């Protein structure tokens, strides 16, 4: 029993995290194999963040000007090229700690663990969600760019995530591995609006299939509801509306719990409609939507790695 | 900006995690040198889990019962005692991804990270608090005990805890690393009560200073109030009593955010009278007594391992 916030362990991420200085600045990079990943803004001052010319800022840069360190040993970088929003550092060395890996671009509504890394160092783990106005409520300082986000498949790191700023808001965006901004986002130090979020429907489901499987059966009503009749009600509370590729993901959390998926709309439209009435579901009393029905399956049943 | 639920990198602990098997049962092991720690009940078969004789049963077993395996790595078992609820298993190796360690019994309030394992394989990590009844509220299923809690001191592993037991509540308990139980628990499977549970005073304030530097303060006030004004308050709603050790521990939070202690405890005193009134605070609805101050400096300055 027992329903947490998870992340991934992070040992096969830790090895791959090295420090990257240009100038004054550093940051965190991503050294797997004879490759560093690092955001680019690596190489500006403070007064060029403010409107960076990157391309201009970068031909003024050679191989020698980019001090990686690995712990306490230097990486030789012997090449560079700007990706979009990241910067490649070819070094002398393959990492001999890559771990078997993959570069994936995230879904909104996906979860994924963040390593926050500081100087190349580990600080901390956590789970996030990409929103749906991708965006994520991470947890962040001064030095954090460069810290990933990833899944495990197995022994497979999918890394999906890199750290690149902080809305005015105190929620953050970043790249994929490919340098390209998960949103409307750009790495200039101006004030950018994010969308409006909505609350991830399918994951607020995810979450009520945990709390009955954990016991907490308060919320399961006698009634029953369409997928129109809820999504009407859904666009109400600025819920994502349910497909019906939704419900068929819901569906070995169904099976387990032999609650269908339209008998579990009917008891979050109650809930939407009435409140709580200052009770608790999970130790929490509001609905959270940052739980997958994967992360769901993988808590309530022990999947590792 | 933000604020999470943040457990310690695992990477050294991942390293530390093997699988023991005794006749038809398996569950993790810890394996820091030449010895390998788990839960004592790992002896047992069904039957004798409802009211074992942990001597008796350990006297019918040898060495070679004892299957440890490390990865695809079968360890020799070449000697075997019981420690109160631990055996420590002796083998022919010494874990060469042993880190630097210490064996901690923790305090009720105080936190750790849990890397919650099955069959010796990591699944995943999650913080924690020690309960003022000395449970904790883990998510665990069968094959999770063995399973550790640590901190981490730069370079140096504090493990704390060891999963044994599930209360009918669907919490839980453990030991420390010598086997003692915390709390009144024992190794059986019957029901067993623990105390009524106790907030965690000073945590809630390390909390409130959380949301302060993060940017919510709707619910800090003007007033101030001593110690025993607040002390009274507190017990009413039952809250651990605030000692001036837990003043004085807060004054790295005071000293950052310049809120005087007393004020603080103002505020959480108006909270506790009035509520929130649907408010929130760090994304939360109620108060959270499982960040340490510790925690909240750790966090919301960035310290790395
Ligand atoms: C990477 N190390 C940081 C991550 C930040 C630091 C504080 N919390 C975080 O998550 N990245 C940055 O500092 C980027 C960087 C310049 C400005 N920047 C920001 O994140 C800033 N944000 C904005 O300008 C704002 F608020 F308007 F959105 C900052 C004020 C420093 C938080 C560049 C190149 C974008
Ligand atoms: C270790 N592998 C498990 C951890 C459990 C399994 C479900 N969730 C957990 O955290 N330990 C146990 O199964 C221990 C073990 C026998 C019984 N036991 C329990 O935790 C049981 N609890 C009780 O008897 C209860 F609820 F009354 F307190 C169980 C019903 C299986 C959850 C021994 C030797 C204590």
């Amino acid at each position: 029993s027992g329903f947490r916030k998870m992340a991934f362990p992070s040992g096969k991420v830790e090895g791959c995290m090295v420090q990257v200085t240009c100038g004054t600045t550093t940051l965190n990079g991503l050294w797997l194999d004879d490759v560093v990943y690092c955001p680019r803004h690596v190489i500006c001052t403070s007064e060029d963040m403010l409107n960076p010319n990157y391309e201009d800022l970068l031909i003024r840069k050679s191989n020698h000007n980019f001090l990686v360190q690995a712990g306490n040993v230097q990486l030789r970088v012997i090449g560079h090229s700007m990706q979009n929003c990241v910067l490649k550092l070819k070094v002398d060395t393959a990492n001999p700690k890559t771990p078997k890996y993959k570069f994936v671009r995230i879904q909104p509504g996906q979860t994924f663990s963040v390593l926050a890394c500081y100087n190349g160092s580990p600080s901390g783990v956590y789970q996030c969600a990409m929103r749906p106005n991708f965006t994520i409520k991470g947890s962040f300082l001064n030095g954090s760019c460069g810290s990933v986000g990833f899944n495990i498949d197995y022994d497979c790191v999918s890394f999906c995530y890199m750290h690149h700023y902080e809305l005015p808001t105190g929620v953050h965006a970043g790249t994929d591995l490919e340098g390209n901004f998960y949103g409307p986002f750009v790495d200039r130090q101006t004030a950018q609006a994010a969308g409006t979020d909505t609350t991830i429907t399918v994951n607020v489901l995810a979450w009520l299939y945990a709390a009955v499987i954990n016991g907490d059966r308060w919320f399961l009503n006698r009634f029953t509801t369409t997928l129109n009749d809820f999504n009407l009600v859904a666009m109400k509370y600025n819920y994502e509306p349910l497909t019906q590729d939704h419900v068929d993901i819901l569906g070995p959390l169904s099976a387990q719990t032999g609650i269908a998926v339209l008998d579990m709309c009917a008891s979050l439209k109650e809930l939407l409609q009435n409140g709580m009435n200052g009770r608790t579901i999970l130790g929490s009393a509001l609905l959270e939507d940052e739980f997958t029905p994967f992360d769901v399956v993988r808590q309530c049943s022990g999947v590792t790695f």
